[PDB]
DNA sequence: CGCGGACGAAGCCACCATGTGGGCTGTCGCCAGGC
């Protein structure tokens, strides 16, 4: 470790009384290999670096969990999780957990969450037992996690790319806190096939029933400022992307 | 000369979508006759 502790004992052993927190190593050495639990990224000039955690995805509650029905993909769920691996049935019971601890790195902390999937998503796919209606179920929710989540990157970009632009940021955070919120029972709707606005219950996919929301978030954020010319036309370049 | 305050030292990671509404008020013609 990176990180030495040592803690100093109660006499009975029931607590700590004294801990000391310090280095055990000078020189940084390159870890070999990638870990396998954390979602990776690679950014221009090559380097690969963990994608951070964001609290704003911790809004809506257990999304990273929804992992498991999808690019880029931790290789151990993607090693122990598919149909190549040997288990027969096992695959169709396990449900995905994560651990995310969203915060500078440096000393500065924000937030921390833990995510297991819903047990619902699946189990509302046995209630059938239907090889059809089931895989059209799986194959909705699927659908409508990438929309949500393509979407989310879509307005991450676009409010940033508009904040910095309108200036020539802090439209992302608000972006993304009213994105999840008003994304989350949209999602829940296409699930149950209740009515949504943006979708129709029985549409092949998500249709467009996430494009909205992330317009209803923008416009929420970027409301106030459109009011000038020359604002108002790089607010709306930009929000002109998430048209799809 | 001593004490207190301020500053510094890092580790730092990137082709096309939108519909709604309903709750507050007062008036004569006067006089006389009959029941």
């Amino acid at each position: 470790f990176r990180h030495a502790v040592l803690l100093h004992p109660s006499p009975d052993g029931s607590h700590v009384v004294d801990a000391w927190v310090t280095w055990a190593w000078r020189e940084r050495n390159i870890s070999p290999e990638l870990d396998p639990y954390l979602i990776y990224q690679t950014s221009k000039e090559g380097r690969v670096y963990p994608r951070p955690a964001e609290a704003e995805r911790a809004i809506w509650r257990d999304l990273d969990a929804l992992l498991h029905y999808g690019n880029y993909r931790p290789t151990i769920l993607d090693n122990c999780t598919p149909l190549a691996q040997v288990p027969q049935e096992v695959l169709d019971s396990l449900r995905l957990r994560a651990f995310g601890f969203d915060q500078d790195g440096q000393a500065r902390d924000k937030q921390w969450f833990t995510a297991t999937t819903p047990a619902v998503l699946r189990w509302l796919a046995d209630r059938e037992t239907d090889d059809n209606e089931n895989a059209r179920i799986v194959r909705r929710i699927t659908l409508a996690r990438k929309a949500a989540e393509a979407l989310g990157r879509r307005l991450e970009k676009a409010c940033k790319e508009a904040w910095k632009e309108s200036n020539s940021g802090p439209w992302v955070q608000h972006g993304m806190s009213r994105y999840w919120a008003k994304a989350e029972p949209v999602f829940w709707n296409i699930v149950y096939d209740r009515p949504a606005q943006g979708y129709t219950p029985g549409m092949a996919g998500p249709g467009n029933a996430f494009n909205l929301v992330a317009l209803a978030a923008y416009d929420e954020v970027t409301g106030p400022y459109c009011e000038r010319p020359r604002v108002a036309k790089v607010v709306e370049r930009h929000r002109s992307t998430l048209f799809s």
